[PDB]
């Protein structure tokens, strides 16, 4: 079967050929049908970030897969349903607590392997197996954009986190910010525009200029679009309004520590950015303070399970059908995969094609 | 009637006269019997932190205080009845939001008076009147330690939250650390040694010579003292282990930021000190990278209310009664009120006695 991959010492992701492979006891084996991009692929393909499976010359790439299955084996899956793979593995060492407490999200370095990221394959190949544990089932008219399914279960549990640390008053927020343009970013302004907790006024980070489709995103979802270049985040509640919820999809160090600043009292700031190191001159004291006497909260969140992933189909059916037209700006059939990789301003969400229902 | 109270351009506390306070409908009147001191107190004195009522020459010290009900007015409290003052009151311009959902420990920055500290006088005076609704009775074998129920009421709510930025996973804490040997630090370690979270391995940073007395009851309640001098908070995993939960009580800013690095994965952090304006170069992406991919959390805490006076009238009856004789250096009778003030090594919790049951 086909499969796409980045080798070590490569720049680029390549075509390689590996066998099908077969389901063990409690698997199932799943026809590929989508397999999206992500900003964490590219840090996978540059070196930033993950690394390569233990004794290969290669990793395969994708994490946000959505499959048909093909062979349900010994497992209660049938065949034809479509499923949703989840990321994370247990190590070479065999399970642990996290895995066995069906919390593998929490697990810390080296107690986990991520399929497409860390020390396994991902899912840009024809077929995969996996644990049925490990496959969600999305409903039948979810496929062709089940792919999104990951990302959106990303800020499923950061929203749940996030909202935790508030559960000890009565939080009533009204505004939202939102740092960054990315898909993640995008995808998650256009969920708290439908979260419950009723959000009046979302705002969006970036540094583009005008005209830019992500920019005609964020006004076409009733939001303000801040440019970083004009308004710094500590800037922004002289220019704006101090913001109730903020949600950190930038990777860029410097908006992890500024957002205390740009947050209301009783705000939370939720972190999802992996980072490039970085040092500068921050005023702690600042930071300490506002923390302490205005009962801020930071929380950073990393991977998503199961109950994540059955909510995300929730929140699916709530978006905007214009918006997810809007997001996804290519699909790109097998033949075409390196279209997949582009990454310029018009480029948004993309995805690679192995097969259709 | 005499109060002790610092006047503006002064630098020490001093005795002055005020009349009798009446009080209005909803008002008992308490004779005070302890009034405790801290080091928010001496940053109050020091001009730090706080401020003075509008038109006022001077501010009456004290929110840390134990009174009797000598006139319960028109209230349901009972002459006679042990109370503890609750420290924040609806300002100037009238109730508010936070007041009458009764949250006024999570108003912000000009929502609230905090008697004895910001806008509103203390409790070092002979009587003192309060609104039934923040006066909260305690076991009247609690008076003679009774000014500890603040206190003890900041670590009841410091808790609550942290706890509950953790509530969306099984957590299980093992280890806990407090950054800070002040009276604060110290009644908050022999919280966590009779905390229902189970720790079994407690640590406690300060920065003083052998021998001292903090020392001494670090030691006796089977923690481990940590000398930030020769193992700052960053070094502590390699020198010692992950800490699951962290408490600082220092107000030192370093502290607020270098907190992550020693935080165990999915531990975290409650900040509860108030500092000082300090600007140092981070390792942003150090701190960024951690909370993300560990999922950490920080959370500030300020002031109590109601609940969490209660609660501190539960967790008093389960400390040491070795501990509590240990951390009160000094009770003195009004006639030698100044010695409440000094601060050396030796002197860890003072409080000033203006009258007995
Ligand atoms: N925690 C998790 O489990 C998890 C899951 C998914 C993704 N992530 C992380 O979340 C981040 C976002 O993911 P993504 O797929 O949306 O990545 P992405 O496509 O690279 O989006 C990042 C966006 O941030 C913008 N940006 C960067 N610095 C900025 C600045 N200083 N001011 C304003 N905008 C700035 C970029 O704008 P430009 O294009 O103009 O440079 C870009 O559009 C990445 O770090 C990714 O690794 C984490
Ligand atoms: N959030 C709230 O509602 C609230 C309530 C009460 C108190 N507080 C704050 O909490 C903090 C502690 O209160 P407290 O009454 O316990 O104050 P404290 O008596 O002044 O205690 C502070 C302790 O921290 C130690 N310390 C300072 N810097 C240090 C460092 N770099 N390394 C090791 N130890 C260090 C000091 O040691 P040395 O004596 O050796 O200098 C001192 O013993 C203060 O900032 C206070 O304002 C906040
Ligand atoms: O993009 C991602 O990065 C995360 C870190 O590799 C991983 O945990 C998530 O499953 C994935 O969505
Ligand atoms: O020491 C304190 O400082 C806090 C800030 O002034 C105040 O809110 C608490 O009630 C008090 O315990
Ligand atoms: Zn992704
Ligand atoms: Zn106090």
């Amino acid at each position: 079967m086909k499969a796409i991959a980045v080798k070590r010492g490569e720049d680029r992701p390549v075509v390689i050929e590996k066998p099908r492979p077969e389901p063990e006891s409690g698997e199932a084996l799943v026809r590929t049908l989508r397999v999206g991009v992500d900003g964490t692929d590219h840090e996978v393909i540059a070196g930033g970030h993950g690394g390569f499976p233990e004794g290969e010359d290669h990793l395969v790439l994708g994490h946000e897969a959505v499959g048909v299955v093909v062979d349900p084996n010994d497992t209660e899956l049938e065949e034809g349903d479509i499923v949703v793979p989840t990321v994370r593995r247990p190590p070479a060492s065999g399970t642990n607590e996290y895995f066995e407490r069906d919390q593998p999200d929490m697990a810390p370095d080296g107690m986990y392997f991520e399929r497409g990221i860390v020390g396994a394959h991902g899912y840009m190949s024809e077929f995969f197996t996996s644990p049925e544990k490990y496959l969600v089932r999305i409903p039948r008219s979810q496929a062709e954009l089940g792919f999104l399914i990951e990302p959106i279960s990303i800020t499923e549990k950061a929203l749940e986190h996030a909202y935790a640390s508030r559960s000890a008053f009565d939080w009533d927020p009204s505004s939202a910010f939102v740092l960054g343009n990315g898909s993640l970013g995008l995808l998650t302004l256009a969920m708290l525009k439908v979260d419950d907790k009723g959000y009046e006024n979302l705002y969006c980070l970036g540094r583009r200029d005008r005209p830019d489709p992500t920019i005609d995103i964020i006004e076409e979802l009733d939001a303000t679009y801040v440019d970083s270049r004009q308004t710094p985040v500590e800037d922004v509640p002289d220019v704006y309004e101090q913001m109730d919820f903020i949600y950190e999809a930038t990777g860029f160090p410097k908006h992890a520590i500024q957002s205390v600043q740009a947050l209301a009292p009783n705000g939370v700031g939720a972190l999802l950015g992996v980072p490039s190191d970085w040092a500068f001159e921050v005023d702690a004291g600042a930071f300490h303070r506002e923390m302490v006497l205005h009962n801020k909260a930071l929380v950073g969140s990393v991977n998503s399970h199961v109950e994540h992933f059955e909510a995300a189909t929730v929140t699916f059916t709530k978006l905007p059908k214009w918006f997810l037209e809007d997001l996804v700006t290519g699909v790109h059939p097998l033949s075409e995969f390196e279209a997949a990789f582009d990454d310029d301003d018009t480029t948004i969400k993309t995805a690679i094609e192995f097969s259709t229902v």
